[PDB]
């Protein structure tokens, strides 16, 4: 998150890092007790036997006590298509079942179909490059953004900051866009680099994928 600022520990208790030997490489949202929603071009082209699924997770750089560990056995996915950048989602099936706790939470996501208008206000997050060649975060980033139509394809979210040159970065892919108290999006591309203050940022429309992701969750 470029132009973020830390959020206040725990609070978004649904926000996941996903690691492999040596840290964080995408965001994702704990949507069941045993189960994770991410984008697709977070592990397309990684062995998923490898990747370690962290809930209760603040400060990267930190041991946090609060933190707990899973492993995925099972990916679900919906048609991912990477020269068009669509559908850009995928659900990791964990090896376990979290303990829900202040901490660690279950997301809320919208009903099928709901699409958000031109001026909706929304949170990102991540643990993604932070800008000004500053790398990975250590403490989870939060950051302002509001919808916009202008430059979006009606198969994604889109989100633009005004005034000022912020957004989504490298390693954000995959992490939840919260509006209005429920998990509208998941972090899937840029243009024009990170936080050029031109193009709006994407994200995977959670709310066209709701049944489907309801038809796994059970
Ligand atoms: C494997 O791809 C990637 O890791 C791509 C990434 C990481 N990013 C990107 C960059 C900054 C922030 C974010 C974030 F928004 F998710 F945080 C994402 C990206 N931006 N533009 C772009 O093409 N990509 C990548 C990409 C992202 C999403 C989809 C989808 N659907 C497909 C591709 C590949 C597209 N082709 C290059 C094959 C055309
Ligand atoms: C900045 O964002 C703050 C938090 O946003 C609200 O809560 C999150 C979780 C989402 O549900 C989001 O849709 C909500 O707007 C707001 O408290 C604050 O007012 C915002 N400030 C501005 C100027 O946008
Ligand atoms: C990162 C993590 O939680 N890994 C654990 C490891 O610490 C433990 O020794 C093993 C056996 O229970 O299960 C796994
Ligand atoms: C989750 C959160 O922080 N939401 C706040 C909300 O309490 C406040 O009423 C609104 C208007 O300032 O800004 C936002
Ligand atoms: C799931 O994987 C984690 C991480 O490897 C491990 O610590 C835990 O024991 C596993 N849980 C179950 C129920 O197999
Ligand atoms: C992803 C998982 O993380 C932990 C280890 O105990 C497992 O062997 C696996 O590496």
């Amino acid at each position: 998150i470029v132009g973020g600022r830390r959020a206040r520990p725990h609070a978004w208790p649904f926000m996941v890092s996903l690691q492999l030997r040596g840290g964080h490489f995408c965001g994702a949202t704990l949507i069941a007790p045993n189960f994770v929603m991410s984008a697709a071009h977070c592990v397309a082209n990684v062995n998923v036997r490898a990747v370690r699924v962290v809930l209760g997770a603040h400060n990267l750089s930190r041991r946090e006590p609060t933190r707990q560990v899973f492993a995925v056995q099972r990916i679900f996915e919906n048609g991912y298509d990477p020269v068009n950048l669509l559908n850009d989602i995928v659900i990791l099936q964990l090896n376990g079942s979290a303990t829900i706790n202040a901490n660690v939470q279950v997301a809320q996501l919208p009903a099928q179909g709901r699409r958000l208008g031109n001026g909706v206000q929304c949170l990102a997050m991540g643990w993604g490059l932070l800008g000004r060649n500053r790398g990975i975060a250590s403490v989870l980033q939060e950051l302002n953004v509001t919808v916009v139509t202008s430059l979006c394809r009606r198969s994604n979210v889109c989100t633009l900051v005004r005034g000022r040159q912020a957004g989504v970065c490298f390693g954000d892919s995959g992490s939840p866009l919260v509006c209005n108290g429920l998990i509208h999006g998941i972090a899937s591309f840029v243009r024009g680099g990170c936080a050029s203050g031109l193009y709006p940022d994407a994200f995977a429309p959670v709310a066209q994928f709701v049944n489907w992701i309801d038809s796994i969750i059970q």
